[PDB]
């Protein structure tokens, strides 16, 4: 419970299994402090995962701790955190338009 | 092709437009950005077809759609968002220096 | 005839135009206001013919003029002043009876 | 200022005052939406011999007048003027407007 990770059951593992092969990893881009990357699990494990491991507003994954995403068969250093974009509320407005220069 | 407001939409609006607040312009390496917010309630008051179904926000405005909602500023500003990845992508960040 | 900036005047404006700010657009019988907060540092670096020695404020700027220091607007604004009569003329008003 | 208690001349200040009232110019009437507006130009002289607390200390002009205090003043003007005052904003303030637009141009049939 956002600290505790929730350990799957022996069935659960069984349905996960055949899909462990088929995980990919996006090659890493740098940044100031940061190295960043994407896993990408093949949309038919998405009907496997657990409910509970999904966000019940937004239906995507939830923030999982290592033993967690480690259960669903990803391999990877310690030092990785997983992280969520965040949306901005709506009632902000973006907008965005190229620069103009002096010379 | 936008959809436009009508007249009975936009005086439902006319009441919030007085206090729709302007960021200043901040830019970097090619880009120039700003924000406007709007009021709260003023939200309740917009016509249900300018929101996204699935994020349950304002879906995204074509000049005369944010225009007609009372927001004034040089035409050549767009309007973006940031959206969340698929289901099926997880993100992860490392230091490590 | 607006007054053109130097490319050297220009330029010592630049660090100012992320720090511009702007208020909401106010409206009345037949008219809309809104003013624009230049940041106090910035008024050291405007040219001395942009100023009103009568006041001590920026004499009444042309379109091309206030969009050459940095100010960003839709099309439509006019800038204006407030005059200040003489000590010997006094002002009055009645709410039309 | 909360306005209240009128500082009426004494006998001797308004006679001091007397060889200015014949030449008070009063302007025509303007108008607007909310207002009607007077303009009232007393002799330069006159000013001289206005009492010193009638003035303001920042702006050097007059401070705003109940009516009993204008009208002691030798200005003769109809009930219900109030003395108004003009206002500039501060140096880094800028000041627009435009002409609000709407469907308000009504033409013949379905506008
Ligand atoms: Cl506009
Ligand atoms: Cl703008
Ligand atoms: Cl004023």
């Amino acid at each position: 419970k956002s600290g505790v990770p929730r350990l799957l059951t022996a069935s659960e593992r069984e349905r996960l299994e055949p899909f462990i092969d088929q995980i990919h990893y996006s090659p890493r881009y740098a940044d100031d402090e940061y190295e960043y990357r994407h896993v990408m699990l093949p949309k038919a494990m998405l009907k496997a995962i657990p409910t509970d491991y999904f966000n019940p507003e937004t239906g995507t994954l939830r923030i999982l701790q290592e033993e967690e995403w480690r259960g669903l068969g990803i391999t990877q250093s310690l030092g990785w955190e997983m992280y969520e974009v965040h949306v901005p509320e709506p009632h902000i407005l973006l907008f965005k338009r190229e620069k103009d220069y002096q010379m």
